[PDB]
């Protein structure tokens, strides 16, 4: 023994001597033996899920889950079941498949889990400091009461016509349309749709002040704000890099805009019932009296805009995209506005909307579908007892819940892969309460979070959006549908999403092209 321990310290200062032709192989071998022979350890626990086996340290499955997500769940549990765990990028992802999944994860203790932990290192950098994921939960859940505040059908009933002409002037001015000087075209649903959407959505909750913006070199700092909105920032989030500052700066520059028109409305005493500003200036202030500062009321808005333009321009994509190989689809939508707006002698209204069944029915499909966001988050804080089972998943891990894949599971939603709106009928609402509601501090929510479909997520962190998304996305389709009809260049057909950006977007180009339904209509108003 006393010989051994003797070579051991030999063995150990002929191991600090190696060349650095075999240290620098060692750096390599070692960490991927010790990781190899760690998973088959871990493999033994039984208070642990099934860990999927990797073969890189740290990047985990970063590379099969990030391309094709649905693919690699799908596959996880048929070899493991609905309840597994992937190492991604240095952190472990305990994921919890379906229904007993949404529960698990939604509708877990606000001690269990927290979703500022998974989620404040991207969002913080681009929104600002002090609101949404840099702030306590209790604080979170206030500020979507002040934003809720704005989103009443009241303000979606002044909304739908400002809505309606963005979507007009868009078709009038914009290069990818121009209706009156041409009635045929193609574009890019990826290059339209977010423009009118942040047009759209501008005009809206911003107001006037704020949309006219957009067409100045200001738009250029939209951009530049859009840029730090990236998966990336997850794992980067602050680099030396150049876009990394142009980022700051726009956030900078965009909240300073916003700032100054508060203070402008409130100098003028200008402050009435138009927009989400003239709502938050006029309630903001905390249940313990703290009143929201005029920047953190801006970066809010920014979070809010920036969160309402990523889903909502993906959606009307991808029902642009759907329907452009259903000509069925889009004359029966046709035919549905005729009998709600009178042959079109009825302007639009927020109420008229509510009473069309198939246009929303559209919408709920498409949200079906696609999901935009495919995978959410939240850190474990402390460790967690999966009911039901021997597993037992550690503080440090973070748990993940995939809505959208249950969406695309025959046994919940037959044929899921086949689009068509009929399935919804009789069922056309944006969704809804099958049971009992619980209230977190921003409204009367459904307690129970196991519905097959959750396009809007649920319990305490469930979107405030939806409501506003139907009604801009409603507006953009009647009129899309009332003036045009469109289809696929040959042989062109329903791109994949992009499961690596943000929302899932489709893969782009995405191309349809567009004919006027009457070439000889015009957009009035001055240009
Ligand atoms: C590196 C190699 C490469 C192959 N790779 N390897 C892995 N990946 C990858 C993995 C995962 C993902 N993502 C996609 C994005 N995703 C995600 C994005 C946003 C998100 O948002 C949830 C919260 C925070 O943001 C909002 C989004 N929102 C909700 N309604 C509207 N927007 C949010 C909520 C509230 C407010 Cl005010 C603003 C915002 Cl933005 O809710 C949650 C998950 C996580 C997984 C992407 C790429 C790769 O690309
Ligand atoms: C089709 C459109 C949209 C979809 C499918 C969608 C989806 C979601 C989902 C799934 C969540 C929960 C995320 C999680 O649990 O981690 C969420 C949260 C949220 N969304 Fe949306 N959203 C949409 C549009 C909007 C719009 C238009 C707004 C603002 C007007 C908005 C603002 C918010 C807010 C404030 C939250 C709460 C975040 C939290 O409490 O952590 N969303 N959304």
């Amino acid at each position: 023994v006393g010989e051994a321990l003797e070579y051991v310290n030999i063995g150990l200062s002929h191991f600090l001597a190696l060349p650095l032709a075999q240290r620098i192989s060692l750096i390599i071998i070692i960490p991927f033996i010790y990781n190899i022979v760690w998973q088959l350890l871990y493999s033994l626990r039984k208070d642990r899920p099934p860990l999927v086996f990797y073969w890189i340290p740290w990047v985990g499955s970063a590379v099969v889950y990030g391309m094709k997500p649905y693919e690699f769940f799908e596959e996880c549990q048929k070899k493991y079941g609905d309840i597994f765990s992937f190492v991604l990028l240095g952190r472990v992802m305990t994921v919890y498949l379906g229904p007993k999944g949404h529960e698990f994860v939604f509708n877990a203790k606000l001690a269990d889990v927290s979703a500022e932990a998974a989620y404040a290192h991207l969002t913080t950098p681009v929104f600002g400091k002090g609101v949404i994921f840099d702030c306590p939960n209790s604080r979170l859940m206030e500020q979507k009461k002040f934003v809720k505040g704005a989103l009443t059908k009241e303000a979606f009933k002044s909304y739908v016509p400002l809505i309606a002409e963005e979507v007009y002037k868009y078709f009038r001015d914009s290069k990818n349309f121009r209706l009156n000087e041409r009635t045929t075209g193609t574009i890019d649903v990826m290059v339209t749709q977010p423009e009118m959407t942040i047009f759209t959505a501008s005009r809206s909750l911003l107001g006037k002040e704020m949309r006219a913006k957009l067409d100045t070199d200001f738009a250029y700092l939209y951009s530049d704000l859009d840029k730090g909105f990236t998966p990336i920032n997850f794992v980067f989030p602050n680099l030396p890099l150049e876009h990394y500052r142009k980022r700051d700066h726009a956030q900078k520059a965009i909240s300073g805009t916003y700032m100054s028109l508060i203070k402008e409305r409130r100098k003028n005493n200008d402050i009435q019932d138009r927009d989400l500003i003239d709502s938050l200036m006029k309630n903001s202030t905390y249940k313990d009296g703290v009143k929201m500062t005029d920047q953190e009321i801006a970066n809010l808005l920014i979070g809010v805009l920036m969160g309402g333009q990523h889903t909502s321009a993906a959606t009307s994509a991808w029902i642009l995209l759907h329907l452009a190989e259903r000509p069925d689809v889009q004359q029966e939508l046709y035919e549905e506005q005729m009998r709600v707006l009178d042959g079109g002698k009825k302007e639009l209204t927020y109420d008229l909307l509510q009473e069309m069944p198939l246009l929303n029915q559209t919408i709920k499909e498409t949200l079906r579908m696609h999901h935009p966001l495919h995978s959410l988050f939240r850190k474990v804080m402390k460790d967690m007892h999966v009911p039901n089972t021997s597993y037992v998943i550690p503080a440090g891990y973070h748990v993940l819940v995939s809505p959208g894949y249950t969406h695309l599971r025959d046994e919940y939603f037959p044929n899921a892969h086949q689009f068509n709106i009929h399935r919804w009928n009789n069922d056309s609402a944006s969704s809804y309460s099958v049971g009992e509601e619980v209230d977190y501090g921003f409204g009367a929510i459904s307690k129970g979070v196991s519905s097959p479909y959750l396009p809007f997520g649920g319990g305490r962190h469930r979107c405030i959006g939806e409501h506003f998304a139907y009604c801009q996305l409603g507006v953009l389709m009647s009129i899309f549908i009332r003036t045009l009809k469109w289809h696929y260049p040959e042989g062109k057909t329903v791109p994949p999403p992009d499961f690596t950006s943000m929302v899932t977007l489709p893969t782009g180009p995405a191309k349809i092209i567009w004919e006027k339904r009457n070439p000889e209509q015009k957009i009035g108003g001055r240009h």
